[PDB]
């Protein structure tokens, strides 16, 4: 996957925690990053078109990552859209629930750049891209 340019969006109801996640997206080379501040927030974006990556939370208020990736997975414009979820936890049920829904993976926070970028090189070599 060459295409710097590739657009993610950003989920997380903690502004912080979508700063932490757009500067290690920065640091290598993704710049072109949008952030959503929850599931709602998120769909409205996305149906602006052109997102090419999704980075969500798990536990966000109003409609949570689930509800999100479920959302995305139901949408035909939008069904393939590389989704990785991101929690404070991991847990077996709530792994196990994220891949029933179609998530891309599935990360524990902190994390390095690094990390995000084994994450995210293992989706795009999963999905062919
Ligand atoms: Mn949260």
């Amino acid at each position: 996957m060459a295409d710097k340019e590739l657009k993610f969006l950003v989920v997380d109801d903690f502004s912080t925690m979508r700063r932490i996640v757009r500067n290690l997206l920065k640091e290598l080379g993704f710049n072109n990053v949008e952030e959503a501040e929850d599931g709602v927030d998120a769909l409205n974006k996305l149906q602006a078109g052109g997102y090419g990556f999704v980075i969500s939370d798990w536990d966000m208020p109003n409609m949570d990552g689930l509800e999100l990736l479920k959302t995305i997975r139901a949408d035909g414009a939008m069904s393939a859209l590389p989704v990785l979820m991101v929690t404070a936890y991991a847990k077996k049920e709530n792994i196990i629930a994220a891949a029933q829904a179609g998530a891309s993976g599935y990360v524990v926070k902190p994390f390095t750049a690094a990390t995000l970028e084994e994450k995210l090189n293992k989706i795009f070599e999963k999905l062919g891209m």
